[PDB]
């Protein structure tokens, strides 16, 4: 996401100081994280005997239990319906290139079949099936999840602002742009220590408003305007913001500036979800993990036993 890291205040926090907090996990960010970091010695992903990747299932299972063991109650947040994701104020223009220039012409020729074998790949190793399988596993584990109307980071941020959860868990800083009061990094990955970023601290320290921060992100470049504004990094953007000339510059330099701003300010969110935990289906977990995905029975068994006890106590 936006490379805010070096320019915003952040603090290393211990796992103990995270004890008892409820958090909204950015599901897609977490799953991509697992695929990247849960690999073999040769950098190859974890797979079952059928050659299917299980890296994501490994992180979902073990990472979720790790948090619960430390009294951190997670609620997984996933992205909305790929076909339709227009988030309340997110339909005016596009969510891709469907409406506008996407090219309609007869080209079924070989270049279309080598291509008709060239569409299921850029969806990375994280396929809808895999994402669906992760949702299934969370269900068996008794862990609550929400399917956001659109971007999961907006849903999670909303949940944090509401106070249903203490922070958004992700490796990206982007939740701050949606008004998330707190983001906690390095929980799904522990190379480095957990890192807590508080939005209010960032704003007070930099002496800027949330709208200013969104402006800086747009200069740098968001998923909605990759590459940002020609030759402008954090410092120059922050300079333009403090001078009070950012909004004029952005209106000139970024088409759909007002549209991009609305995405962060008025996303489509939902209140239909529960943070309640359910006792885990031990047998179904073992079938899916051990039987169908070749996880080690012993380790899995000890873990579903631990999971059940934790939830029971919590419940
Ligand atoms: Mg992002
Ligand atoms: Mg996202």
């Amino acid at each position: 996401g936006v490379q805010f890291g070096d320019f915003i205040p952040k603090n290393i926090i211990s796992f103990e100081d995270l004890k008892g907090k409820k958090v909204a996990i950015d599901g897609m960010n977490a799953l991509y994280q697992f695929l990247t970091s849960i690999r073999l010695r040769d950098g190859s992903p974890l797979r079952n005997r059928k050659g299917e990747i299980t890296s994501a299932y490994n992180g979902v299972f073990y990472k979720t239990i790790h948090l619960l063991e430390n009294d951190i109650t997670p609620i997984w947040v996933f992205d909305g319906e790929p076909p339709k994701l227009k988030e309340k104020t997110r339909k005016v223009r596009r969510e891709m290139k469907e409406k506008a220039e996407l090219k309609m012409k007869e080209a079924i020729k070989k270049e279309d079949f080598e291509e008709a074998a060239k569409y299921a790949k850029r969806v990375s190793y994280l396929t809808p099936k895999m994402v669906e399988n992760c949702k299934y596993l969370l269900s068996l584990m008794g862990i609550p999840y929400v399917e956001a109307p659109s971007e999961g980071e907006a849903q999670a941020s909303y949940m944090a602002k509401k106070g249903d959860v203490w922070a958004v868990v992700s490796q990206d800083y982007d939740a701050l742009l949606y008004g998330a009061p707190r983001v906690v990094r390095n929980l799904t990955t522990t190379k480095e220590m957990p890192e807590l970023i508080e939005l209010n601290e960032v704003l007070e320290d930099l002496r800027i408003s949330l709208d200013d921060l969104i402006d800086i992100a747009i200069f740098m470049g968001t998923d909605y305007n990759p590459g940002g504004v020609k030759g402008i990094g954090f410092k120059r953007a922050y300079e333009l913001v403090r001078s009070g000339v950012a909004k004029d510059v952005l209106k000139k330099e970024v088409e759909y500036y007002d549209e991009i701003k609305r995405i962060f300010k008025e996303p489509k969110v939902t209140d239909n979800y529960s943070l309640s935990l359910k006792l885990p289906d031990k047998e179904g977990i073992i079938k899916f993990l051990v039987d169908e995905n070749d996880f080690n029975y012993d380790r899995v068994k000890k873990h579903v036993d631990k999971l059940y006890n934790l939830i029971a106590n919590k419940t």
